[PDB]
């Protein structure tokens, strides 16, 4: 029993965190094989600024060991520093780009040293509601599949509202953001509907049933109400993904939607669900199954 | 900016997780140097759970009864001893991944990260606090026993908790790494009830300071209060008494935000009276009590 916001064990990623220093700027890098990946703003026209840098301008520190940079290239907003040594702690890994609503763990680092790990979702507006201070740039987001680390995020900046923006490991930004000091605003956020439903299933599995009702709804009727309360549209794919939880709890997805529909039109009424007075949307259907079944890494 | 419930990076603890099997029971062990620590109820059978005599059951066991698995490598047990509710299995190999560590007994209100394991394999890391009733509100399934709570400060791992049992209310009970239970609990299937839980007041105040640092000021007011008047109100909302030690601990946050502790105490009093009124504080509609004053300074 119990439901917690749980991150993947960060050990395989801690073995890859290095400190990248270029001029006055010091941020984090991801050392995989003989390449160190980091935000290209560490050099701060990026083609022009990068052509003026040499390999000895980048000071890479893996613990108390300085790595010698033997090459540098740029892939979108990520700088790739070729180093002489392959990271012996390199795990089985993949670079994946996640969709909004998908969750991942963030290993927050300062000066190439991991200081914290937390779970979070890629918001539908492509920002993450992280917790980052100066020096956290280059901190990475990841998921673990069996023994494979899927790197899905690299932190680049903080928007004026306190939310965060970054890229996948191929340097492609999530969202309409640029790695530059200019006026940038995150779009109005929406609630990740499928994740709220997954969290409602997790509450039922934990014995919290007060919100359940006899009612069911059509997907079209639910989406009319979802649009109204700034909730993301629920697709048939989402309904299918919630299938195993629906089978386990015996509550059809559209039956759980009528409960969500009522929770939105009426509220919690002083009650909580899994110790929360708000509807939690940072647990995907897969996260709920993983936590309420005990999958290990 | 931003405030999140943040756990410590679990890497140093993942390198210590092993699977301990004794008879039919399989739980997790903590392998540090040449010793594997695990809950002593790993030696328990079906009719040795309501009233087990652990000294008696342990004397009947031999080193080859304990099957220890560190990854795909079986470790050889060369000794066994019991320290309170923890079983210490001496092994023939020192863990090369043993970090700088200490065994630390924490007080209620203190926070720590939990590395949840099943079969000696870490599956997730989360953050939680030792509740005033000495239970933890974890996320644990069968086989999680022996999962450890820890803090990682300045390269060192302070182990402060080992998971032992789930109480009938879904909350969890365990011990420090010296086998001493937190709370009035025992490792027996007897009827055990957690005392009525209370809110960790100092942690709520620390979280209110964290919100002020993050630009949330809507809950602040022109009022201040006496410590006794705050405790008289707080006790009625099932909040822990705020001691002068707690007031002193909140000092640095009070200096940083320019809001006296007793002034923040009056903001809290008001929040308890009115509720949030559809508003949130750090993205939360409830007052958060699992961030200590030390955590807030750490994160901010
Ligand atoms: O509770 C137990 N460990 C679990 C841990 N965390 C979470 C759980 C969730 C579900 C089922 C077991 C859970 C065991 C087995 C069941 O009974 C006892 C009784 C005892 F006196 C002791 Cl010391 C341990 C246990």
């Amino acid at each position: 029993s119990g439901f917690r916001k749980m991150a993947f064990p960060s050990g395989k990623v801690e073995g890859c965190m290095v400190q990248v220093t270029c001029g006055t700027t010091t941020l984090n890098g991801l050392w995989l094989d003989d390449v160190v990946y980091c935000p290209r703003h560490v050099i701060c026209n990026y083609e022009d600024l990068l052509i003026r840098k040499s390999n000895h301008n980048f000071l890479v520190q893996a613990g108390n060991v300085q790595l010698r940079v033997i090459g540098h290239s740029m892939q979108n907003c990520v700088l790739k520093l070729k180093v002489d040594t392959a990271n012996p702690k390199t795990p089985k890994y993949k670079f994946v780009r996640i969709q909004p609503g998908q969750t991942f763990s963030v290993l927050a680092c300062y000066n190439g040293s991991p200081s914290g790990v937390y779970q979070c979702a890629m918001r539908p507006n492509f920002t993450i509601k992280g917790s980052f201070l100066n020096g956290s740039c280059g901190s990475v987001g990841f998921n673990i599949d069996y023994d494979c680390v899927s790197f899905c995020y690299m932190h680049h900046m903080e928007l004026p509202t306190g939310v965060h923006a970054g890229t996948d490991l191929e340097g492609n930004f999530y969202g309409p953001f640029v790695d530059r000091q200019t006026a940038q605003a995150a779009g109005t956020d929406t609630t990740i509907t499928v994740n709220v439903l997954a969290w409602l299933y997790a509450a039922v599995i934990n014995g919290d049933r007060w919100f359940l009702n006899r009612f069911t709804t059509t997907l079209n009727d639910f989406n009319l109400v979802a649009m109204k309360y700034n909730y993301e549209p629920l697709t048939q794919d989402h309904v299918d993904i919630l299938g195993p939880l629906s089978a386990q709890t015996g509550i059809a997805v559209l039956d759980m939607c009528a409960s969500l529909k009522e929770l939105l039109q009426n509220g919690m009424n002083g009650r909580t669900i899994l110790g929360s007075a708000l509807l939690e949307d940072e647990f995907t259907p897969f996260d709920v199954v993983r936590q309420c079944s005990g999958v290990t890494f």
